[PDB]
């Protein structure tokens, strides 16, 4: 399998739901074991998923996955500590919608990074600390975390949970910083956070990725960048949208380009050879690149198995037919796949 056509370059991971990490399903089980060396769980470790408004907490899915992880003795990652999606406006804001103070705030922080870190250390070899601070705009995100808190939110985030498992990989994870503007802007922050004796180790590419957008060459200066502040790159939520993309749109379709619309979705029926073609190539190219610095990459985790299962079925229309990973909806190898294992059968 890819964990072991690739083990010389760097760990081949997969991120699982829920269904998937309870293990009923033999044949994934298999699957997985022979495929993939790491795991991070899709959405059961999410602040606002783990926990209800009222911040009480429920193990039963994050346990099922520690559980599946340690049973396959897969390298596991921890997604995420402190980000501003899936998580309650409770944490941040009295019912009456004012802000609580950095002081409240700061004690949440404390209380679920010491629990959740704590309950797994060492079992987790890594963490996604902090998730997508970095605003769209270049300037940091405006969440309610940067609000209330200023930059120490990210600072005390990695503070805390380097001590309490040391033995962590600690990860700053963001999408869109394969392209220049948002690369950059978050080299200038992570470099200072560091400056100022920030703990980190990892550097998380998500790898949400366009059939043909962003190109090799932005993906490479990235890589090139991030190692260059003395993080391991990790490229940590990879897929392939292929369908017809929404994102940069007339002004006049700037609220109605979420909406479902039958020519959006033209891949209900199959995906024609012709798309398989462009999508194994496309992954070809992109794996390519990381061989090429694989000195640099710890790891490649894919957003899901099969496509059966991918966020982007969903996501950014909902009810779409899409196919963004290595695995077809009845959990055969697609055509990427076997490019992506030639790559290293032949040299
Ligand atoms: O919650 C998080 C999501 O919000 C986040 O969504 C990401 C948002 O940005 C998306 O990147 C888009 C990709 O499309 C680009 O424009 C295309 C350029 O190529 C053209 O051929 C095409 O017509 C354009 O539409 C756009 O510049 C870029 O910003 C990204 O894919 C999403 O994943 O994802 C992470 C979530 O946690
Ligand atoms: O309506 C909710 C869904 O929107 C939710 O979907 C999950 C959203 O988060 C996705 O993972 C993110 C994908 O992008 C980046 O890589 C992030 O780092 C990921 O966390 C999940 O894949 C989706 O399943 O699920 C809950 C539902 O209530
Ligand atoms: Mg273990």
């Amino acid at each position: 399998g890819l964990k072991s056509a690739y083990k010389d370059n760097f760990l081949i991971g997969a991120a699982l739901n829920a269904t998937i990490a309870s293990g009923a399903d033999e044949r994934l089980n298999t699957l997985i074991a022979k495929e993939f060396n790491s795991i991070t769980p899709e959405n059961c470790m999410k602040w606002g998923v783990l926990r209800d408004a009222q911040g009480q907490w429920n193990w039963k899915d994050a346990d099922a996955f520690v559980a599946f992880g340690t049973k396959h003795n897969l390298h596991m990652v921890g997604h995420t500590l402190v980000w501003h999606s899936q998580i309650h406006d409770e944490v941040f804001k009295n019912a009456d919608g004012s802000y609580i103070s950095k002081a409240a705030l700061q004690k949440k922080m404390e209380e679920h990074i010491t629990t959740l870190a704590g309950r797994y250390k060492g079992k987790l070899a890594a963490w996604d600390v902090v998730n997508e601070a970095v605003g769209d705009d270049l300037k940091m995100r405006d969440s309610h975390w940067y609000k209330i808190m200023g930059d120490d939110f990210i600072y005390n985030a990695f503070t805390l949970a380097n001590e309490v498992d040391p033995k962590a990989h600690l990860m700053y994870n963001d999408y869109n910083i394969e392209r220049t503007g948002k690369r950059e802007a978050t080299v200038e922050m992570i470099e200072r956070l560091q400056k100022r004796g920030m703990p980190i180790h990892g550097l998380g590419i998500q790898g949400h990725l366009g059939i043909d957008t962003p190109p090799i060459a932005e993906i490479e200066k990235s890589i090139i960048a991030f190692a260059k502040l003395g993080l391991r790159v990790h490229f940590t939520s990879l897929d392939v949208d292929v369908l017809p993309s929404v994102w940069e749109l007339p002004v006049a379709e700037v609220s109605t380009r979420f909406e479902y619309k039958p020519e959006r979705d033209p891949y209900t029926k199959g995906l024609p050879q012709e798309m398989q073609d462009k999508l194994a190539k496309r992954y070809e190219d992109l794996f390519k690149l990381f061989i090429k610095h694989s000195d640099k990459i710890d790891r490649a985790t894919f957003w899901g198995v099969s496509d059966d299962a991918s966020w982007l079925n969903g996501f950014p229309i909902p009810g779409r037919t899409n196919y963004p990973l290595l695995f077809d909806r009845k959990l055969q190898p697609k055509d990427a796949y076997f490019r992506l294992l030639d790559l290293k059968r032949l040299e």
